């Protein structure tokens, strides 16, 4: 399994772009694509995981573990009290949990369990963060940096603190890798906090449906309209691959052949 490092504490737009490039290039299947857009592999291709190490301004780190097949964050690790501490979501199976344990913290003689005692759905994370919408949880480079320092090497912390960190890291890492539009929202706002707009949220919520729509399209025409949101919360009725492709970083895995370019 590869570990890709992103230096949050000394970040620049260019360094974030390179991070996104490296993460997409590691995660993607070596060959699968539809309409020129790289696709994630089946669940059997090895390595099955990618690690993402986030470094703050004091060189504290948190390492996220991502599933390659769907880019979900499965859990994360930090160094505390001389040990590797692994924090796994509670909706990960026993088999995958064993992988997470041993991939984040291969030294079984110096590690510690500190579970994430809730599941990894956005509805749950929002509940734990106290917000009715993750539009209300700002994203940003300084926020991500600050959040790392509230958790890494910290014995005990609240579920709210953790969920806020997870919302920010999931969106700035996995969702940005999935969607060039979201990468670009981070880059346009690189120097400030920002609230994810309706188009960010819509893309996040519809990634699986978008992959299927692109995979199924014939001669660039979607088989049925795909309704998303524009950034002003108006409806975006997508009819062709041409309209959605610029926003895409990675397609979710979809079995079967497609129009490849
Ligand atoms: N834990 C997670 N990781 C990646 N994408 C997600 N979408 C919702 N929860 C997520």
């Amino acid at each position: 399994v590869n570990t890709i490092t992103f230096d949050v504490g000394n970040a620049t737009i260019n360094k974030y772009a390179t991070f996104m490039e490296s993460l997409r290039n590691e995660a993607k299947d070596p060959t699968l694509k539809c309409y020129g857009i790289p696709m994630l592999p089946d669940s059997n291709l090895t390595p099955k995981y990618v690690l993402v190490k986030l470094q703050d301004a004091s060189s504290k780190t948190i390492t996220l573990m991502l599933r390659r097949n769907n880019l979900y964050v499965m859990g994360y690790s930090d160094l505390y009290n001389g040990k590797c501490r692994y924090h796994i979501f509670n909706d990960i199976s026993s088999t995958e949990s064993t992988d997470v344990e041993n991939t984040l913290c291969p030294n079984s003689n110096s590690r510690e369990k500190k579970a994430i005692n809730y599941n990894s759905q956005y509805s749950t994370l929002q509940n734990k963060a106290g917000v009715s919408s993750r539009s209300q949880v700002q994203l940003g480079i300084q926020i991500l940096n600050s959040d790392i320092g509230k958790i890494s090497g910290v014995s005990t912390f609240t579920d709210k603190t953790e969920a806020e960190f997870l919302l920010v890291a999931i969106q700035m890492v996995s969702e940005a890798a999935r969607f060039k539009y979201i990468e670009n929202q981070v880059k346009t706002n690189f120097n400030r906090a920002f609230n994810p707009n309706p188009k960010v949220l819509s893309l996040e919520e519809n990634w699986g449906k978008i992959a299927l729509a692109i995979h199924n399209a014939k001669n660039g025409a979607l088989t049925s309209p795909l309704e998303l949101k524009n950034a002003d919360d108006t409806k975006w009725i997508v009819l062709r691959v041409d309209e959605i492709k610029p926003d895409m970083g990675l397609l979710n895995y979809v079995s079967g052949t497609c129009q490849t370019t």
